[PDB]
Formats: C-alpha cells, sequence, structure tokens
C-alpha cells in the first residue's frame, strides 16, 4: 500500500514497454520515456492503475494506448461536459489480452471483474461488455464506466474526442487523477 | 491496366488481411469483409491504391488502418473545408514497414519515391517525411500530400478529425475516390 515512487514508476513503465513490444506495437525511445503511470492516487498501482501512451491529443481528436497489467482496474469515472465542450466520447478497441468494461444498464449476472471489498461502494455501473482482441465499444460523454483487465492484462486503444484528464469525475472520492 | 473486379478486390483484401495479421493487428471477421480496396479509379491498383480498415468515423473523431502493398502510392490530395467544417486534420503513425510522405515545403533532394512518368505531372509537393514504425506526422487541413510505401509495403494508422472521403480534392483529374 505504497506511495508512487520514481522506482515504482520506472518498473511499471518498463513492464508496459515489454507488453507493447510483445504485442508488436512499435514505440519510439521518446515515447518510452513519456508513458504515463498513474495509481489514481490510491497507492496500490497493481490493483488500481493504468499505464498510458498518448499518441496524439488536440482539440479535434485524441488517440492513446492504455496498457493494463493483470487484473489492473481503472476506477469508475465519467468525462463530463466542461463549458461548451460536450465531454469526451471515446471508442475502446482491445488490441491484446482481454478487458471487462462496465457501463450503465441492466446488471450482468456472473460479472468477470473482481473488486476489493473496501472499494465495492465505488462501482455503481454493472452492465458488462467483454472485449477480446479486435473488439470495440463506444462510450458517450458523461457516462460512468470502469474496466478491469483479465488475468494476462490487456492493451486497449482509445480513439476519442479531445482528452482533458484533469476534468474527469471519479466516483471514488479518494482518486486524484494526476 | 485493369478495371477493379470482384476478384481483384478479394485478392487485395486477403493480402491486406495477411499483412495486418503478420503485424499482430487483430481484426474481426466482420472487419475482414469491410476492408475497402480502392484503385482511385486509375485501373492499376498495385501502383495507385490503398486498402483501408475504418475503425471508427464520426463527427468528433476518426481512426483508420491504411494498408499499402510494396510501393503502392496514394495519389496527391487535400482534405478541404466544406461549409463550416475546417477540413480533416490527420496524424499518420507508421506501424509496420515504411512510408514516404510528401507535404508542401522545400523539395527534398534524392527523394525515395518512384512515380510513373505518365503521372509525374500530378505530384506537386516534394518535401519528404520518411516514417518508420512508431513514427508520426500531422497534416493540417487543406494541405496537399501523398505517400508511397517502401519495398515491403506499409501499414499506417490514421488518427483524425471526421473523414469525408467523397469530398477530398485530388490533383490528378482522373481520380475517382469511390
Ligand atoms: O482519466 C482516466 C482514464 O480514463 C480511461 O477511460 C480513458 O478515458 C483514459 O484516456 C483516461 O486517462
Ligand atoms: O481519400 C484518400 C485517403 O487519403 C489518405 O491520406 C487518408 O486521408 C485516408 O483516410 C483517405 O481515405
Ligand atoms: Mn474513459
Ligand atoms: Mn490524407
Amino acid at each position: 500500500h505504497m506511495m508512487l515512487t520514481k522506482e515504482l514508476v520506472k518498473e511499471a513503465r518498463e513492464k508496459a514497454i515489454r507488453m507493447l513490444e510483445k504485442a508488436c506495437i512499435a514505440i519510439t525511445d521518446e515515447e518510452k520515456e513519456k508513458i504515463e503511470v498513474t495509481d489514481f492516487g490510491l497507492g496500490v498501482l497493481y490493483t488500481f492503475g493504468l499505464e498510458i501512451l498518448v499518441y496524439v491529443n488536440n482539440e479535434r481528436y485524441c488517440a492513446k494506448e492504455l496498457v493494463m497489467f493483470p487484473r489492473q482496474i481503472c476506477p469508475e469515472h465519467r468525462h463530463p461536459p466542461i463549458g461548451s465542450y460536450l465531454g469526451k466520447q471515446e471508442t475502446f478497441r482491445c488490441r491484446w489480452g482481454e478487458v471487462y468494461l462496465y457501463v450503465p444498464g441492466t446488471p450482468t449476472p456472473n460479472p468477470r471483474a473482481r473488486i476489493p471489498e473496501e472499494k465495492k461502494r465505488y462501482f455503481t455501473v454493472w452492465h458488462e461488455i467483454v472485449l477480446r482482441p479486435g473488439e470495440q465499444y463506444t462510450i458517450p460523454p458523461n457516462t460512468l464506466h470502469w474496466f478491469q483487465a483479465g488475468d494476462e492484462g490487456a492493451i486497449v486503444s482509445e480513439f476519442s474526442s479531445q482528452s482533458i484528464d484533469e476534468k474527469d469525475i471519479f466516483t471514488d472520492p479518494n482518486v486524484k487523477r494526476i
């Protein structure tokens, strides 16, 4: 249950690099140094965390590679409207492994995800979309969602409207995105 | 110098599938059937052509995979403003192979591309950007550009504002996009 040190960040960045290269996704040396490692401020990176390569992000489009270690969870959040921006719409495409995405709707029986008991209160949507390599789903703006990688981890691509991560809203009050 | 038949389209679609899978890019069966094969209406697909998988294309963002056979050329074009749309801005990322992209600016000496004599009149920009796997370049709207794959072909990803291919403007008057 540790604060996010320089050394933990390095270890996670190197692991995400290994995963990307094993999936045959080429990345430049400059990109290797720029991969973002977030524990969402929750201090258990291998439980709640994401390792992110931003390919491009501007007002007109965004694309990222979201690397997830085995059973890593992205905590529940929504990309809200901000001023006259509608909020981010995103399409996820699983490239490698598998991911369990949860969105609003009828609760899926026998969900695949496993959430710590202490954190169950912070997952409110339970309609399951399982994505395997090549499969996609689109999330409209201001929609609560979260995801957990399967037992071998996942690489999930994002194609989206502009990303403004600083303005995301997280169900878990403990989360600090940056 | 042949019209684009059902059989030529099938052959090219299958070759693009082989290339995608060799590059470890997963694609679904439905996507395999939906890959677009265009000879730009010029009747020499292996000289001028593109094989395209659209991942997603809506008013807020677009992402595609552009598959190019060895030395296949995308003829020169620009994505213009249309009404109050600025025109498409796109970022290209080479995933596999290599591609020679040409944009406006100072002519690059010793360009890598090889253009048929009959078609040289239709390439007006000659500032070369070579992209190898992992490398990117961004093209602003209404900018003339064209590209040729290297000797082993290329897979180039596009991340872009919405795509409206029907409205592209091509230097070569012979081109019919669809
Ligand atoms: O903000 C947390 C993360 O949420 C995921 O769903 C994606 O939207 C990422 O782009 C983002 O960085
Ligand atoms: O229209 C021809 C093609 O031009 C390429 O540069 C890309 O912009 C493709 O998306 C497009 O289909
Ligand atoms: Mn999201
Ligand atoms: Mn273009």
